[PDB]
């Protein structure tokens, strides 16, 4: 039909807008190529992170490109096309700063988190729990921006993300990583994928055909150098 794809644009380099409110990121790139290989018309839909499941399976959109990690709590859930890149996460903070995703570092602290992401899903479990002030929010440009204004003292989200799309802007120039890549095969997922609702085996079906013949000609690598200079796609 029209395939309408929900994504939430706070998330550079993979889902945000331009000066004229245009979608941009590689999510946006993905999308578009998968949907002129199946040879659909598709519809960017903007909401924010936490309304996309929900809008899914309710079926104001048909599909999610938005850094959605493929994870077991969500496959209960939904259903999801093969992987369209890695996603790790990090934690930001002041240049300089010692904080360290830690318990220890982080106590007293405040972390600012996605609402509805994994991130929040993590720091939910492990930090809030054991005070740490996690503060969950409606997006992710709140968030930087309660980093830059001092009202949070690190911030927990997609590696790739903070890296390409605030670090290494003016914005986050007195920014930096804050310790390694948290790792935790229980919350991030393996990577992100299309999210579909369970039952639409076809539009998985073309979403997976489209994804591995533009993997497979170039497309992929192509598209992607527009954004990074290391393999996003991972293993
Ligand atoms: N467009 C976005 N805001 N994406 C947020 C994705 C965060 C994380 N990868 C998750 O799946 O929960």
């Amino acid at each position: 039909q029209t395939v309408r794809i929900g994504t939430d644009t706070t998330y550079a380099p993979f889902s945000s807008k331009d000066a004229k409110g245009e979608f941009i990121g590689f999510d946006i790139d993905l999308g578009n190529e998968m949907c002129k290989r199946m040879q659909v018309k598709c519809t960017w839909v903007a909401s924010d992170f936490d309304a996309l499941i929900p809008s899914l399976k309710a079926k104001k959109i048909d599909a999610i490109i938005s850094s959605l990690a493929i994870t077991d709590k969500r496959q209960q859930e939904i259903a999801f096309s093969d992987k369209l890149y890695a996603a790790d996460s990090r934690l930001i903070a002041a240049k300089g700063s010692p904080i360290q995703p830690t318990l220890e570092s982080l106590k007293g602290k405040h972390v600012g988190v996605l609402q509805g992401s994994t991130q929040e899903a993590y720091a939910n479990d492990n930090w809030r729990t054991k005070g740490v002030d996690v503060v969950a929010y409606a997006n992710q440009d709140l968030i930087y921006s309660d980093l830059t204004a001092g009202r949070l003292d690190a911030a927990l989200q997609d590696e790739v993300a903070a890296s390409e799309g605030f670090l290494k802007q003016p914005a986050g120039k007195e920014y930096a990583f804050a310790g390694p890549s948290v790792k935790d095969k229980k919350y991030f997922g393996d990577g992100t994928g299309v999210g579909l609702r369970k039952d639409d085996t076809e539009l998985k079906a073309a979403f997976d055909k489209a994804l591995t013949e533009l993997r497979q000609d170039g497309t992929y690598d192509k598209m992607a150098k527009k954004y990074f200079d290391f393999n996003v796609y991972g293993d």
